[PDB]
RNA sequence: AUGGCUGUCGUCAGCUCGUGUUGUGAAAUGUUGGGUUAAGUCCCGCAACGAGCGCAACCCUUAUCCUUUGUUGCCAGCGGU
């Protein structure tokens, strides 16, 4: 709701022709992003996905890059949602199939972790077991809980993150994605002109975005 | 014309498949890349995710120690011989 304070744009190279009805762009060789174009941009996102939050769905935050993380494990563990803040592996959700037998094989080791036999029969096995935790723990982190494949998308850099742009489009699944100015709006869905590598704008960014996913009536 | 059995490349480290994706297609990817290994060995990365046959291990023997039993095998300590 409140006007996005500091970031004004950034992304002298690389910069996208699609991009330009979005671009103010004077300053310094790096292009300024017209935020007075965002503001209504973002205010679209934040209706149509509390339209779908309210309805009981699922969203996926996506945060590969630093320091997106923690601040979408924060954002989505702060509501009841779900996340991927290392890399995102090619394919977690056009085959999910595959990617839920790898869920489940989390689900068992942390059960056989922390409760069953892990001192049980090796050292050297029960250290290559907990190495294994951390691999399937920091790729299949926030998502081991969803059961689904979700009803919405939000992306944190829409070219670096471009595989789940594409399989979200492949899926039919709404891409909520803040653009730079060397992104792409490919199938993005809900764009928004924005920064996407300062913290100050990601973490008031996904403040707003997980302020309206667990917006309550009450 | 065959079965069964065998040699050989070669005990060389390779040969593939399912699902997915890319290509009009033959096909490609996986299996390539940075290291490493006896070894597609193992890690990391990666439009791949996994799986099989092979590599490794399980088998026999050899190299050390313990327990048991001690004949026909052995003789340290005992006695005479």
């Amino acid at each position: 709701m409140l006007k996005a304070g500091v970031h004004f744009g950034h992304q002298t190279r690389y910069w996208n022709p699609k991009m330009k009805p979005f671009i103010f762009g004077a300053r310094n060789k790096v292009h300024i992003i017209n935020l007075e174009k965002t503001v209504p941009m973002f205010n679209e996102a934040l209706a149509e996905l509390n339209k779908i939050a309210s309805r009981k769905g699922k969203i996926l935050f996506v945060g590969t890059k630093r320091a997106a993380s923690e601040a979408v494990k924060d954002a989505a563990l702060s509501c009841d949602q779900f996340f991927v803040n290392h890399r995102w592996l090619g394919g977690m959700l056009t085959n999910w199939k595959t990617v839920r037998q790898s869920i489940k094989r989390l689900k068992d080791l942390e059960t056989q972790s922390q409760d069953g036999t892990f001192d049980k029969l090796t050292k050297k096995e029960a250290l290559m077991r907990t190495r294994e935790l951390e691999k399937l723990e920091n790729s299949l982190g926030g998502i081991k809980d969803m059961g689904g494949l979700p009803d919405a998308l939000f992306v944190i850099d829409a070219d670096h993150e471009h595989i789940a742009i594409k399989e979200a489009n492949n899926l039919g699944i709404p891409v909520f994605a803040i653009v730079d100015t060397n992104s792409d709006p490919d199938g993005v869905d809900f764009v928004i002109p924005g920064n996407d590598d300062a913290i100050r704008a990601v973490t008031l960014y996904l403040g707003a975005v997980a302020a309206t996913v667990r917006e309550g009536r009450s």
